[PDB]
């Protein structure tokens, strides 16, 4: 057993707050915000050795990233940003930092009760999204 066991599995979005405002702060345009905000993704998290894979499946986009903790990678986000990402585990929280164009946003994922809580932060704006097991 290991590092991310309590994250592994298939998760479905159950609630969202402030996500449109977070996307505005990131610079996402109107049409993408509307369709991405309407998405109800399933997030599939798996681990094979040191490699973690996070898939997000929705009617808007299907994305997949694989990474090793602490080891930067290039990512194309669902909103079509080309970012440099680093994901670490900090006190049991997965911390995903994306850098692009001199900007930075952080996505934190943590287990709380039977939920996986996703917090997206861009400057002063936070969005909180709650997933439950599928
Ligand atoms: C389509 C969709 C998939 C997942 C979420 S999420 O907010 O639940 N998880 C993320 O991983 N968020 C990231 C914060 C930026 C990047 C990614 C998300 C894609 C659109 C812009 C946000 C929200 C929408």
């Amino acid at each position: 057993s290991h590092m991310c066991d309590a994250f592994v599995g298939t998760w479905k979005l159950v609630s969202s707050e402030n996500f449109d405002d977070y996307m505005k702060e990131v610079g996402v345009g109107f049409a993408t915000r509307k369709v991405a905000g309407m998405a109800k993704p399933n997030m599939i998290i798996s681990v094979n050795g040191d490699v973690i894979t996070i898939k997000s499946e929705s009617t808007f986009k299907n994305t997949e990233i694989s990474f090793i903790l602490g080891q930067e990678f290039d990512e194309v986000t669902a909103d079509d940003r080309k970012v440099k990402s680093t994901i670490t585990l900090d006190g049991g929280v997965l911390v995903h930092v994306q850098k692009w164009d001199g900007k930075s946003t952080t996505i934190k994922r943590k287990r709380e009760d039977d939920k996986l809580v996703v917090e997206c932060v861009m400057k002063g704006v936070t969005s909180t999204r709650v997933y439950e097991r599928a």
